[PDB]
């Protein structure tokens, strides 16, 4: 395992995250269950080919690091929230996650380094 991995992810928040407000939208209205559905669409639609991760991710990811296409840059164990941690670290470069499960809300993951 390297020291630090790279990765982008796309974060869908619901009312019962930790911070149910993101740059996109004042307060986060959707349901988890509405948030998990919209997060497995869109692993759907990029397993398909319809859409770009990176492009997703600029667009509809809650998190502020959607303005850099969701690249987050490097991290190195015990910085994320470990479920974040552990998938991301599972992970090979070029492959992306399943559904994530954070206190923040729900994440694919795409490592990238
Ligand atoms: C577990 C987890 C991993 C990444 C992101 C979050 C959401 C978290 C915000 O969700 P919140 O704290 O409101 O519940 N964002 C960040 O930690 C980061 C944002 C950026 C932006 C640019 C570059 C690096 C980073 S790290 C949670």
């Amino acid at each position: 395992e390297p020291a630090r991995v790279r990765c982008s992810h796309l974060l869908v928040k619901h009312s019962q995250s930790r911070r149910p407000s993101s740059w996109r939208q004042e307060q986060i209205t959707r349901t988890q269950e509405e948030a998990l559905e919209l997060i497995n669409g869109y692993i759907q639609k990029i397993k398909s080919g319809e859409e770009d991760f990176e492009s997703l991710a600029s667009q509809f990811s809650d998190c502020s690091s959607a303005k850099a296409r969701g690249d987050l840059g490097a991290f190195s164990r015990g910085q994320m929230q470990k479920p974040f941690e552990d998938a991301s670290f599972a992970l090979r470069t070029g492959e992306m996650s399943g559904p994530v499960f954070t206190d923040s809300g729900i994440h694919i993951i795409l490592r990238t380094e």
